């Protein structure tokens, strides 16, 4: 509904096994039951923090604050690497170790969605 969180929000990180990568993400479920979800997407060759459909399972829960800081760096440029994908997102959001596995080593920054475009 609004920017901030709801008091009944749960807050998730999520994981999303995809063929030459692992797709981490953050991911906000309301009580309704309508998701909300933040990682890494790109525009051309340039990563940036952007909203996203909800994909993959949930891996940890974790405080609903945690979102606020994610949806904080909407629109922030990444520099995309081996040593700083979608891994390093959110582990420095959540402060949680996670396994780097969120590169493509085959792929590289052609792994990232592309954020979708002007409506008009």
């Amino acid at each position: 509904a609004t920017p901030d969180v709801d008091p009944d929000d749960r807050v998730y990180i999520v994981r999303a096994q995809r063929p030459t990568y692992v797709h981490w993400a953050i991911r906000k479920v309301a009580p309704d039951g309508s998701a909300k979800q933040i990682s890494l997407s790109r525009s051309g060759i340039q990563a940036l923090v952007a909203l996203e459909p909800p994909e993959g399972e949930p891996y940890l829960e974790i405080l609903p604050s945690h979102w606020t800081l994610a949806e904080l760096q909407l629109g922030n440029k990444w520099e995309y690497s081996a040593t700083n994908n979608c891994t390093h997102f959110v582990s420095s959001i959540t402060g949680e170790s996670l396994p780097n596995t969120g590169f493509s080593l085959a792929l590289g920054i052609g792994a990232l969605t592309a954020i979708a475009a002007s409506a008009a």
